């Protein structure tokens, strides 16, 4: 047995989202357990040609041609801190973080490759050799072929146009589908893609896979093909560990399609919101452990609703990415990494723009012992302290995250505004990304200021007397 | 009164498997607890031609042409370690461990027989000399009116086309039903058939069973014949003991088709699936503890709604035993005997070839003290390692199941795929069975080593805490 944990996945199509963006997204959590958010980028320089991958050691040759990416990294693990997620040059989102699940009849055919690639080279072997979501899905899909994988797992892609979700099945299989335009998906560390149609557009998978099904017995069902019944599990742990969080999910965005039932195995794959979606609802869907009078995390009644289902995106580990593609603004500023700071219950989601060859000092330095004037540890404080009365932090916390992605956005809006006369648009956007980076850290300078002044006077009179 | 155990019995017709096989199935009443498993191969000579019944002691003359057949065993008696199932080289199956209920009405006519058959005889007095699951049913029939029966019981027969159910009727009545193809029952430890047709192709019973209700009133109902109404119980136990089993493979396989009430009487006995059955969900339901929301074994709060209802496979006895016919392969290939081991919460089962005149080495060896060498004692090894924090290995327990079978079915269909240009088929069969026995002990000695290793980290850090 080995690695890794437990992670939700929003997607959302360009008609489906309130500005006309493409949204994908995840929550991830850290396996040791220090998380200064940093976000690197990845010249055609630094890429390798001859690859090695980081468990198997296996060697992968690599296109001569790397399209520059910038990557948000991860955890501990056994090489170097591989890239999670990304956006590259041509404007092409990928995030390779969901481990998903998988049964034993199609594993007895086509099993796991234990010298296959993991998750941990995806977007390195994938995302600098495209320029389109679909071109991610088909160059992932012919690498698994080739390499083959020793995971369960399943990526995201989007590009200005198109979303994808792509699944691996077994070694060496996989599927994928392009979420329609005004939909929107949720999906936990479970197989998800349903009814499938091979003919379509909207699909690709391995070219036999039709076949694989057919002439093997895989299909449990009287008619038609649901790629999760086939490949994927219902099991015991998926009930209470995965299904909770897509229904949670799906009660958010669309309430009278969904049922009352978080334990249900067949929730849809792809659905329709009642309304556009927003970062801000994406934001709070990863944050958010079901939080009305069913199951908190957790108060005042019941406990007979619970401590047996799965929190999201609160364990903790609590960075929430959102990768965004933009449309109606000039191609050269439409890629943004809303990332994640962080932490504890005082996360924020920060929009720097993908576009840039450098990234603000902040990310690059150290992040070495305790330092206030260090956004790692002024954020450490401040979460530290919210554990103290921490519902006499809450009304305080949401007024935070608000004044803070109020002050981000401000940003965004001004130089999205201002971008038509600009001669040097890479170092424009170094700017603002240097401008959000440092009000980000001015917030949570605030933040603990106004911790400190009304819990000093609080304190005062917890302890009891005086008119 | 005296001797026996709770079972729970599952049977799939050739339409309703995933793969076209038939499916017999049994989880198995612990006697004292000797639980390592044999498996067991008897040739013709071991067959006694003049056999004595195992408490009885009545003598059985039968015929001089028996087959081979392979036997499942079990540990204490008052005379040896009968077989509770086989499959013989007509690729016939039998399992005789199903206990039923009987009323005071039709035992008033035709009593137990103190000196007649019981369970213990029945494969061993049936199963070497049918070559259908048919004849099965009309030899166990014969010998039933020609020696008696002291028991009630349920007997499944398979061959590669049907699938039939028996049940005893008082000392010497019996009457079956041939489930159909696109079917499946779950049957607890009660009379099982209702509605029933003396007339029919799909019925074999008793020559005077109709005239016997007729004559005697023993018919309940206005209308029509149904056997248990008739021959059976609906007793204040069944509602506690054997119809919440029945329910939770109901609500299993048909959701959509079974009610919400667990204590429920009438059940069908009949049922058809939405979707078709696999040897894995037949696995899980014969283990399973009645899980989520509702009732467990044991848990959430608050429990008298949680019961006096009973888990099956745990009071804790957990042998699952399938018998497969397969079609989709050669006659020669298509007899499995999927075997426990086992045991605790870490059992799972092997697939076993049945067209073997020899066993692994492992079935034949001494089972002395205490040797890591040894699968059983490697198993009671992990089974005691589980139960420290039983929660904190549950998740790499579902892992493990799911590993090792995916491992059990590489090695089927690597057997199968290479069948036609074999020349010693039988030799083939028992170096594939030496293959399954390996793994499956290898993979138990990594959840041994997992275990420790994940375990001797996290409670090490029951430090509470610190980097
Ligand atoms: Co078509
Ligand atoms: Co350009
Ligand atoms: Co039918």
């Amino acid at each position: 047995k080995r690695i890794k944990g437990s992670c939700t996945s929003i997607l959302v199509g360009k008609k489906a989202s309130i500005d006309g963006s493409t949204l994908i997204s995840r929550n991830d959590p850290g396996h040791e357990a220090l998380d200064p958010q940093r976000f690197v980028v990845v010249n055609p320089e630094d890429q390798p040609r001859d690859y090695t991958s980081v468990i198997s050691k296996v060697n992968v040759k690599l296109p001569d041609d790397p399209q520059r990416y910038t990557s948000i990294p991860n955890s501990i693990l056994t090489n170097g801190i591989w890239p999670a997620a990304g956006i590259n040059s041509s404007n092409v989102a990928m995030s390779a973080t969901e481990t998903i699940t998988t049964n034993s009849r199609v594993q007895g055919l086509d099993p796991f490759v234990e010298n296959g690639l993991g998750e941990e080279d995806l977007v390195t072997v994938v995302l600098p050799y495209v320029k389109s979501a679909r071109e991610g899905v088909k160059r992932l899909g012919s690498l698994l072929e080739e390499y083959g994988t020793y995971e369960p797992n399943g990526i995201s892609f989007a590009d200005n146009e198109e979303v994808w979700w792509l699944e691996t099945i077994g070694g060496h299989h996989w599927a994928a589908v392009r979420i329609p335009d005004d939909a929107y998906v949720v999906a936990p560390n479970r197989m998800n893609i349903d009814q499938f149609d091979f003919d379509s557009d909207d699909t690709l998978c391995s070219s036999d896979l039709k076949d694989l099904i057919d002439n093997n017995n895989l299909n449990p069902d009287f008619e038609n093909y649901n790629l999760r019944h086939i490949f994927g599990s219902a099991s015991i742990k998926d009930t209470v560990y995965n299904n909770p969080r897509t229904w949670y999910g799906q009660k958010f965005f669309s309430p009278d399609d969904t049922a009352d039932d978080p334990m249900e195995q067949d929730l849809p794959f792809i659905c329709h919101a009642n309304r556009k979606i927003s970062v801000e609802d994406v934001k709070f869907v990863l944050s958010s452990h079901f939080e009305n009078t069913k199951y908190d995390v957790y108060g005042s009644g019941s406990q007979s609703d619970k401590t047996l289902f799965r929190p999201i995106g609160i364990n903790r580990n609590h960075n929430v990415h959102i990768l965004q593609i933009r449309n109606n603004v000039p191609t050269e500023i439409a890629g943004i990494h809303w990332l994640a700071y962080g932490a504890n219950t005082f996360n924020t989601v920060v929009p720097f723009y993908a576009n840039v060859n450098d990234t603000p000092v902040q990310y690059k330095n150290a992040t070495g012992k305790f330092d206030l004037n260090n956004m790692y540890w002024l954020s450490c404080t401040t979460a530290l302290l919210g554990d103290t009365d921490y519902d006499f932090y809450v009304d305080m916390r949401n007024d935070y995250e608000l004044d803070a992605m109020s002050a981000y956005r401000k940003i965004q809006n001004d130089t999205d505004a201002d971008i038509s006369g600009q001669k040097d648009i890479e170092k424009y956007l170094e700017n603002a990304n240097k401008k959000l980076a440092d009000v980000a850290f001015e917030k949570q300078n605030k933040l603990l200021g106004d911790m400190v002044t009304t819990g000093s006077n609080n304190m005062k009179l917890r302890y009891n007397l005086n008119d």
